[PDB]
């Protein structure tokens, strides 16, 4: 039997629907398929108090730098949830892609036939849609407690990931007047609720277990005068954000820390400090992620700030990380967070030395006190990936969740042996993780349109990476993690199994590769035939 | 005063009409200079028999690759100099640039003028044009001291201007019943020789030192082949972005020293019957870089010759034994070693015997004389394109002079003491490796970029900083020296003492892979175009 699609593509977030667009653009029949009403992924989702970019508005918005809507104006240097909201409709209206769009339904199971060399795409558990190539787009992100009694609480409980919402689209009871406020997680949304949380709580509890590095976003409003000038250099800068290890607006200084004298060095990060934006981070010496003493010279200044900025010595020094390196994982930026502690009714918690014991119906209770609540605000992390909520079976009837139990195997990032004419765009196993997903996933999309074109082009139906070549691949993306700080840093990012017959395999849940040397071998693989897919 | 133009570009070859179409479809006022009556450069100039391109046509075809004549159709694999400057017309037609351009004009000075920050362009040493920006795309390559070759009585071809019929092809190619000379065996002769085999009635091959060669592997394309390219063009370009060279290949990433003898015979084998460049570019990464790797390469190429060359004194003479493998832009060849196996062929080693004198007849070496009918002077290359131009900069300096250690630039594309001047295209920023259509190409989209950034701040400006110009160049020196070039090519390296004693290297060649050096370029342009003062 024919597939009566070309495509599916599962998500209407930004990587989704512009994968879509390309595709039906190049004359092919695809079906995209999203959960909720409209597009935005992220963007639709997330409505939590203070959610924001850590791009730079310009550099994430790859559909004005692309041309798309290249009339696009941002209000913001990060905009906030709803500006990007507004954005990702723009693009869609664009792009007319909701057309092709089935909202208000999940794929549950997705299945490939060998016989017929296509996937059958089980909607909302009944009606079965057929695709030549199924291509996910289904978020590099999932939703993050392990603590009695959660449920039993008698007050307002918010989770990050789902917080309330009201008619318009705005948050739900973000005034806190006369509450008494606790907030679990110090994480990236903690740090962006925190600051909110505390204009209007009456008291303020942060529940904080280890604290994350975290640096000043340096956010301001967007000029016209500014706005117009990044919008003439658009062509410069598209060719520098395809050109930087993250895709985002910065690279790394040449020299090594030690290159220079502690008084440069000091006054080096200082100015990076001071600067909007992740310079502090993606500027930094070469050697910031790859050399303990060289991270530990920035890390120890960046110690020295909230130092600076956090009155109370002792609760100071229990916002600072003594426990991994500066920069091993995605850095949370803040608006005024540290500050926030300086309040007379913000208190922290450490509950490391006094742990969590449960959730009662009147609040938290620790091992050294009982905290009467009426809100609890879960500022829940982020990993387990957005795939596993879907029955995925390959050849043989063997899941995708049992082919990933020993981690992520793939080549390039994009297909998994046993699951043929499949693609698994944004995620953590091609490098999601540090890049500027709005340039990654864009660049990713417009890969794999080239090589269904092609395919299209030479009658071929098949694809499948060869066990070798897949191989080879993902122990090289180990090989590039392990030479940095990161796998030290992050010890359940890498999985370890001794076989039966006692081999031993290494696997990193995350690609940290640049994204250029990556698509450089992206490409040598394409014009070389498609080398290490075995096509049919 | 203010300038009549934005620019000025010299030349007409691919990378200068695509630099003055670039300026003009944004909107600016161009003016382009050719000392020949149309366009093409290279492929306008060089009408020589056997002529040929070393990189893949669809590769080379930046213009077909850019949508710019997306329908262009080649006829073979490494399209012949007729094709090409055909291709070139095309291109020129379908970017209407021809109107933009004075022709049978040679532009013999530009200087600066402080006052006004503009050039003065002079044109035939009469007519002065001005402009702000003055953009050199005069050529990556330039242009015999023997006595007497006025006094020879037969015919004299020189490849660097072979005479052509109405139709612009090649006159007097027929050589029967004509003893020939050939002077010379790098690029040129080495596609002359063969051909001029064909026909005459002894052929006389005068080489000093070989190069290496090697076979080119040229075919037709059939039109299912030219549609599959045209197809996957989007890939195409894609992947000549990212190559080191931005031909269609990249390295190997084994050491040659990583693999065994037999493999690497049968690695070499299998590439060396490969149609174009594989055998070079698609080898062990260390080629260039360890001695032991060159060797098993150079060894290999050397056992080839001695098959195809049947006698064995002959074949020796053509191996190469005071240089590496691929330290040189390799001559790809067709049916070369083969034509030394004729008996009317004839290898005379000008190094045990060097020339003497032309004479009437012919030829008069150390050891012997030579009659000839005809004489073909296969002459290679050097000085630079600019050297032609008296170019002057602030306070009336000589780019000659400023050049005299070496060239010194920022990014490969301005000096200091010469606000305003972009030099495209060559040695001093990657041609002599490059795939020139591809790179090219790209180097004139950086600079429209950086000019359109000026205009649009109002900065009329622009000139390195000395730091910068100094972080730059050494850096591209510290780059080759750590190659084989550095010892293969000394001539590539200017050493000079100053008065003062201390010591300066510049290396003439900029050797970075092209990726990793547009990269440094967006990371200055993006910021500012730090390292140029701009006002
Ligand atoms: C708060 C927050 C801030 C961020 N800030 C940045 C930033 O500043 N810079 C940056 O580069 N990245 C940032 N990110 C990362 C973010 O994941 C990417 O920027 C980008 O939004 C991901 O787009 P996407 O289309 O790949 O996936 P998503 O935006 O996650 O969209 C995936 C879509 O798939 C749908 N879906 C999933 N499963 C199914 C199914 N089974 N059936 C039907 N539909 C399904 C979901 O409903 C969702 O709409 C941020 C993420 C968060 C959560
Ligand atoms: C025989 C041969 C084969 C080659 N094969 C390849 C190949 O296969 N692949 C590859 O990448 N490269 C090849 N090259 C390199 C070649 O130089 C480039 O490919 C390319 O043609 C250079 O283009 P250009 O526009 O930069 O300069 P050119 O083509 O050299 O043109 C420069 C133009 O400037 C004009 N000019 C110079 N000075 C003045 C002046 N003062 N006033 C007015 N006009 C002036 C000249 O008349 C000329 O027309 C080859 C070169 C030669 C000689």
């Amino acid at each position: 039997k024919s597939p009566a699609l070309d495509a599916v593509v599962i998500g209407a977030g930004v990587t989704g629907i512009y994968q879509a667009f390309l595709i039906n653009q190049a004359g092919m029949k695809v079906l995209g398929i999203e959960a909720g009403e409209d597009v935005g992924g992220t963007w639709y989702w997330n409505r939590y108090p203070g959610c924001r970019l850590d791009t730079e508005s310009y550099a994430y918005g790859y559909f004005a730098l692309k041309g798309i809507i290249p009339e696009w104006e941002w209000s913001e240097n990060f905009a906030s949830q709803p500006e990007m909201l507004r954005y990702v409709n723009r693009a869609a209206d664009a792009m007319d892609v909701r057309k092709h769009y089935r909202f208000n339904t999940r794929v549950t199971a997705a299945r490939y036939v060998e016989n017929d060399r296509l996937w059958e795409v089980t909607l909302d558990n009944e009606e079965v849609v057929t695709c030549r190539f199924l291509i996910s787009a289904t978020g590099p992100l999932s939703a993050s407690p392990d603590i009695k009694g959660i449920d039993s609480f008698k007050g307002e409980s918010f989770h990050s990931s789902r917080w309330p919402t009201d008619a318009e689209g705005a948050p739900k009871g973000v005034d806190f007047t006369g509450k008494r406020v606790g907030v679990i997680g110090t994480g990236a949304t903690g740090v962006q609720i925190i600051p909110i949380a505390a204009e209007t709580a009456k008291e303020l509890y942060v529940f904080q277990r280890t604290p994350n590095w975290c640096t000043p976003l340096g956010n301001s409003p967007m000029s016209k005068e500014k706005m117009d000038s990044l919008r003439n250099r658009y062509p410069t800068i598209l060719e520098y954000v395809k050109s930087t290890d993250t895709a985002f607006p910065y690279h790394r200084d040449p020299r090594k820390g030690t290159d220079v004298s502690e008084s440069e060095r000091d006054a080096f990060f200082e100015e990076l400090y001071r600067q909007p934006g992740y310079g502090i981070w993606l500027s930094g010496f070469r050697d910031l992620l790859l050399n303990k003493e060289s991270n530990k010279f920035l890390a120890d200044f960046v110690a020295k700030k909230i130092r600076q900025r956090v009155k109370d010595p002792v609760v100071a020094e229990k916002l600072i990380p003594k426990d991994h390196p500066f920069g091993a994982k995605r850095v949370p930026m803040e608006t005024n967070y540290y500050e926030t502690y300086n309040r007379d009714n913000v208190h922290l918690v450490d509950i490391r030395e006094a742990p969590i014991q449960e959730v009662t119906p009147e609040g938290i209770k620790t091992a050294d006190a009982a905290y009467d609540l009426d809100v609890i605000i879960y500022a829940t992390g982020f990993d387990t990936g957005s795939l596993d909520r879907i029955d995925i079976r390959g050849k043989d009837n063997v899941r995708l969740i049992d082919a990933w139990a020993e981690g992520p195997s793939t080549y390039l990032g994009l297909q998994a042996r046993g699951f043929p004419n499949f693609f698994t765009l944004v995620g953590p196993h091609n490098g999601s993780t540090f890049c500027n997903v709005g340039v990654c996933g864009g660049l990713q999309a417009e890969w794999v349109l080239r090589m269904i074109s092609y395919m299209k082009d030479n009658g071929f139906t098949y694809s499948e990476p060869t066990q070798a070549a897949e191989n080879r691949w993902t122990e090289e993306v180990y090989a590039d993690f392990s030479r940095t700080l990161l796998a030290e840093a992050n010890a359940w990012w890498v999985k370890t199994t001794t076989k039966p017959d006692g081999s031993v395999v290494r696997r990193t849940l995350v690609h940290v590769s640049g994204g250029p040397e990556y698509r450089k071998r992206c490409e040598q693989v394409a014009y070389n035939n498609y080398n290490g897919f075995e096509l049919a």
